[PDB]
């Protein structure tokens, strides 16, 4: 497999390549060509061009029409997209299949209709003469939108940006994750087929620092970036594009909590925290890697969860009732180890895993583990408050609904938070007090692509979808008339 | 010994003062006592704990009735106010008067009201168990809002991010600017008399860099800072809360354009042309730098331009007719003037102005400059690109509508634009083609605050006005209820 | 005491008055006078001439400014206000000091402001010839809001539509209850004394047909007529209106159900049902006649009624622990006991009252009646199905979730719904399949002003509140500019 | 040919049939069952209980997907759709083929998705206890909407009301014109062959009184009667069902000016008066009967008209050049030539028009008149205040802006107003004076199905489009949770 560049209505290589590794059994999938400065400059210059052609030129309907065209063509080629996020990543394909192929496709027709129904404001006003005066606003595109994208949920975390970008009008270069290139790179043959003008889309490849993605935060032709990622990386792209003053939206990290009442449903909450904590193998920014049970149930739900966790099927994505792929990369498995050492280090319980299984055939070459529950660290154990982003949580007692809204928010993060209880007072009470962008009462990862998203503190800034999409993607201009 | 900060509830000095001077006459007005970083601290810290006291427990129906204390509080106060930033400033006091403080009053009372009629959203949908599920927004404060400031409109720009900051339920650290600490200083007082709790609001004075500005910039515990100021300063701000991913909201410099077509009103347009150009002395972010007005009157433009602004009066803020107070510093008149030498040595013709009065009384140790009308430079002089910010505005022919939408757009600046024409298609195709984030038709600088307010490019990150700023000073959290 | 007319600014008698009778002794109040037919035409030609005045001059902020004033000005009397509702109609002191006037106050202030943010809409469209086209909305007043309200409530009821009616700028005749004149004629004085234009509020005494009422509705002059009574007499109004097609909005009567589940907490739905049962003697829309508990706690649920039913103050409005007083009047008793009387023929068990309380003074020529509860009926029973407006409820034991919901639907009203329960999904599962426009869960008459307020089926069409109000009492108009 | 009821999933005939005459030749096109008031009944029946089935339980998404399939139909039948429509109206062909069946089409579209992008409000309220209460509203089905519809733009209008119907989940029972029922018939095969559940959509054909108009207009099952007809056929229907307190939406007559200011572009403004005098043969209900055009212009002006109009070809729907077919029927051209002697008697001058076509061929047996023109008549005069709606305009002069604003808006109707003039100024203040619910400034019948539609006084009540169709036909209900 080779993965080329998109710039300008045209598939380029570059000079340097390099390697995308399937975590199933550390073989290589394919060749990926990394832009250069120059290239990256290419793909922003054409960009700003497109601005100014055909694409310019289209009603909303009619761009609206067209974005749905590329849904249509990522439907007719369902299958091949699914293929690729398996290959790049491991997920199992039933994953795939049912979240995040059909989302990806969900996000481009739900932007689409957004731009369709999308309206503005009048404001009236009184002056001095007694004749009046108007003020409309308006939404314009924003101009060249940088996309800088991670590999946990490619192209759903891809489509995510490029979707209301497009919808608002705006032209993209977006650079995927170094991990996961392969379906952004079928998603830009899906554009080219589907007749989108050269530079609306661009396709860069290649890594963060001195590669690509610096260089895309570097140019001063972008409008925009947004960006989905840890919040390291969040806080260097902020004083890359300083200087620029560009707009800005961020996704970041998390440590989210989950909080078991004592009046919860049980088993309900049980497989719940189940899913929320080993989902995607714990890759996902909204999986729960600190939870908190009330005592009086504690000792039962520690034990039903060790259970379920020692229950799942860990091994090949098409495999029968598999639960769990490997984690993303080689490089992930010994950042996530060196947290499963730490862990014992700081004292904990291991209640299960804390490992890697063993499977005597070619996925021990892969890059998996174990699913892991700690119990016994204290709140202030780094194990509890830094991100390790695999499939792992660690349990602690608590007493007072007071006390565990206050150890839940005692922390740099703030992304989501979920919270089983069948009590309808404490569902609303509790949730308003937790300080995070997105609560959750009785499930998890429900997702309204209409509902505003985002995290608070060291979690993100500023909130994508709905209305707050339409916002960001867009110039809001406000025209005062007087009469 | 004048002005002190306020902190906790209470004023408080610091190590080391610094002079307030008048522009008018180059006087001591009065000695400022400047934050240090231990103070910020404390500052920032109070704040966060006011969150937790009475002023988190109110209701917004009584937030919102003790803001209009707070209003109430100006307006009983009104000529002591005036007499703050006429001192200040050196600004006509009958421009303080009607525009200034008013103005300062009505944002308090206009967020108040916002801040009691805004609501959040209702989001219903499918889930797969057929039972539904429920995502409600709701609007909390975002935490402690930093707030930095500008010279130019001292209390208006002062409380147009202090109101709805409190409006939100947010608690404030706030610097105002070293030129003008007067007027902010008796906000302090008035605050403290209609007892808003001690933390709520907080008043640090001193300056940027290497002061009480900067500092707050780095402190861990603000929520958000929110800016408005030279573009080369945001960009200085936005790097230092980059590790902390705070919220940033920008509103920046401009080298704005007014343009005057064949069919405007032309003694309407020249009248507002020299209101855009020479209002409070050039020094408003919204001023007209740059003017086109079409070949076939441009002439006529100039000579009747030139007229009436010879006419202006230059001098006292009491000073019978008076139009023009002087330029806010010492300094900032030095930068002027270096502009005005810049200009001819660029080969402009100097139309009117182009130095200082002589006075031959004490106003000759102010910093006062003349209205400066200046034609001849190309659109890629110094003079017609970068932002002067004071009594000044070059004039250029032109002959086409696409040429001079060009022309303007042909900036790094984008905060506003003014177009004089009478033709009811002409002015809705061309200001929706103008890259600005504000434009004016036959007017200039009229606001309604629900409206949203800022700039692109170089001018800005942001918008706020209306609901824009109860997004911004709030965190917005979704809330999802399964079924 | 003597009730006038309020009349392009002046108060004036008529050729006819009839008496106001006090109800807790059934003394005469005072004399108050019937607009004829002349006197309503003479009062809609002037709200028309009224909108061409100084009224339809005033801005916004203004005319919320007066409305403001007209606030003021009630708060300034507050204790004449609570005498006069008091008067008419026998409602306890405390009641109508802490909730009846600071409400009808609310109802001008929350309109009031609501006036100043409300703002209206801007849509861009694409044309043939590329130019495209501009559509905008602007609210304007309707015109001439006729308005015929009830006597429960009589200032509450009044200013909820007239607040909403003078904050959109249109001019209103209004036609209180004949048994309720007193605090819209003191209103009509405070309108009065704040210097509401002549013309803007006229004020008609006098009764439904053939009478005052009638005759307004009936008027070809007016724009809107809106409507709070029984839902014959809405049939009745909607057919007087019909050949000119004026807007209409009815809030009309209701045969409410709460609804009491297992999980509830039962001391507090008790407390509640009392409520909701026996305030203002059962004289409001909202109260609920119809009781539904589930089996396993309906004998120990009616048991606690019964108790705190009995504990239930039935005397002087001024009398110490007073909970009830009468009913508005000796007609309206005879219709309640005979109601008291058919449930008895009907089957009923008398739980507690059914009969008039025994003073042996001045209250015994009142209008007085006992809280009473019922048990034993089918849901056929007319008692069960018909508004009585009563201190009364009927209470039937339920099993089935879906069956109490196809009880409490199965009724040609669709007011409100009280619904009792501490469990999650239960709370939000059942109220969305409530047929009302009105539930509230776990409490009773709680009132946001800003929600849509309104019924389905007899009682009721259209929704006030809110925008909804800003909605009806304002013509819509959409301009459309071809570019 | 036969034209058939649909009710419950099943095309059924009538004991009765009525004749469907082609206004072109004369000639008999169908045979139509006329629906009885037991088949009216059978059908609001089934409509109640596909309410309960399959219906009743689609996700709104699923729900917008099916009405997207209901549009794709109706596109891949497009021709017969179009010879549907021009059969029964003498439509001409290429109106129908780029008007008539696209809106048809878009209407479901439109709407289908407003029901994905819609949604509702969150409240947050503080409390007594201090413990706080949510509101927050939902939309649900109204329940049965009765739609009753015009012959002028069959299906246009037809699923201007069916497709908001159900894009808000309700059941349909809708009964097109006697005079044109083919398309609204080919509609309910393509609701069949779709897969509409049973008893979802209704067709029931028949006449108004004494027939299926009116049995369903009595009918008590149906929630909400919307009807677009005469104003005092809309004055029947609201008594009709004012016992019931239906919700109601009525969009009726007007007698629509058009303004032409010395400034309009002349040749522009010629062309304009001449397609909204004259389109569809002055059959829209936006058509302009009425013309007020400055003194300086007039003679011009109506030169110009006259010329421009003795062009329109009158003809066959399909023939070469065609402008103009004939009335919907005989009936209507009696009336239609009643207001052509009418205006002679009234002292009008014929300036062109005034009779019938002679053909000399099978069109002789048609309904066809001549587009006319009269001048010379009072504003007082019958011809120029009573809706003709015919192929007529009466021309006036003016001298002033304020007279013409006020000639306008003395009528009794409200519907709208086309404005002619190139001033900035002028369109904004003049439009926004007019008492219309729909204003054009220098086009005609330009639509944005996102605006509020509708009309003042005789010309209706209430607005649909947008959003105000999706609160028309839902039940907005308010949930409030006591915390
Ligand atoms: N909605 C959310 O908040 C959300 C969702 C998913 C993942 N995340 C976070 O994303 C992280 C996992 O993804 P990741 O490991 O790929 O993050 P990674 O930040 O370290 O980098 C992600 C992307 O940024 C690029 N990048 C790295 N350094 C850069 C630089 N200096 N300049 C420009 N671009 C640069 C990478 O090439 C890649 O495309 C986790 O922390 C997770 O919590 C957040
Ligand atoms: N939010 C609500 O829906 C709500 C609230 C409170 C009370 N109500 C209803 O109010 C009713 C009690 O008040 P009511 O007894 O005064 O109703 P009442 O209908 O018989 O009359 C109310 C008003 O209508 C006038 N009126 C009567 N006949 C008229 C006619 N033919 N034409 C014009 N006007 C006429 C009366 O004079 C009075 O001003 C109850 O049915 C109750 O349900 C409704
Ligand atoms: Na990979
Ligand atoms: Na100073
Ligand atoms: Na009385
Ligand atoms: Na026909």
């Amino acid at each position: 497999s080779q993965l080329l560049n998109y710039i300008d209505g045209n598939f380029v290589t570059s000079a340097s390549s390099f390697a995308n590794i399937n975590p199933v059994n550390g073989k290589l999938i394919s060749d990926v060509f990394e832009a250069d400065a120059k290239q990256v400059n290419e793909a922003v210059v054409a960009a700003q061009n497109a601005l100014k052609g055909p694409w310019g030129k289209l009603s909303v309907q009619d761009r609206a029409a067209l974005i749905h065209k590329i849904a249509d063509g990522i439907q007719a080629r369902f299958e091949e997209f699914v293929a690729a996020e398996v290959a790049d990543t491991g997920r199992p394909v039933h994953q795939a299949r049912t979240l995040d192929i059909p989302r990806a496709i969900a996000n481009f027709r739900t932007f689409a209709d957004l731009a369709k129904t999308s309206h503005t404001d009048l404001f009236e006003m009184s002056t001095s003469d007694g004749s009046g005066a108007l003020n409309y606003t308006v939404r314009k595109p924003l101009g060249v939108i940088g996309v800088i994208s991670p590999w946990n949920l490619p192209l759903l975390l891809f489509t995510w940006k490029v979707a209301p970008a497009l919808a608002c009008g705006n032209t993209v270069v977006a650079k995927p994750s170094e991990e996961s290139p392969s379906s952004a790179t079928l998603l830009a043959e899906v554009m080219h087929d589907a007749g989108v003008p050269p530079g609306v889309f661009n396709l860069i490849h290649g890594f963060g620092k001195d590669s690509a993605g610096e260089f895309l935060t570097q140019h001063p032709g972008i409008s925009a970036l947004t960006f989905t990622g840890e919040s390291k990386t969040g806080s260097t792209i902020m004083k890359a594009v300083a200087d620029g003053v560009k707009e800005v939206s961020f996704a970041l990290g998390g440590k989210n909590a989950a909080v078991v009442f004592a009046d919860a449903d049980l088993d309900a909450a049980i497989e719940g925290v189940l899913r929320s904590s080993f989902t995607n193998s714990g890759q996902v920014c909204l999986c729960s890697e600190r939870v908190y049970v009330h005592r009086s149930i504690f000792d039962e739900f520690v034990s039903g969860l060790k259970v379920e966790a020692e229950r799942l099927v860990v091994g090949y994505p098409d495999q029968d009732g598999v639960n769990m792929g490997p984690l993303i990369s080689h490089g992930h498995r010994d950042k996530v180890l060196s947290y499963y050492r730490l862990a014992v280090d700081e004292g904990a319980t291991v209640v299960t895993g804390g490992g890697v299984p063993k499977f005597n055939d070619e996925r021990d070459q892969g890059a998996y583990v174990q699913p892991t529950i700690w119990t016994g660290l204290s709140d202030k154990a780094r194990c509890v408050t830094e991100e390790i982003f695999g499939p792992v949580c660690h349990i602690s007692p608590f007493d007072d609904e007071d006390e565990v809204i206050n150890r839940v928010n005692d922390s740099n993060y703030g992304l989501a938070c979920a919270i089983w209880t069948t009590n309808l007072s404490r569902a609303h009470r509790v949730s308003r007090q937790i300080h995070v962008g997105l609560v959750w009462v009785n499930t998890w990862y429900l997702r309204d692509l209409r509902t505003p998203f985002g995290g608070v503190k060291l979690s993100g800034l500023g909130r994508e979808g709905g209305r707050f999409s339409m916002d960001f993607y867009s110039d809001i201009a406000n025209i005062c008339i007087k009469i």
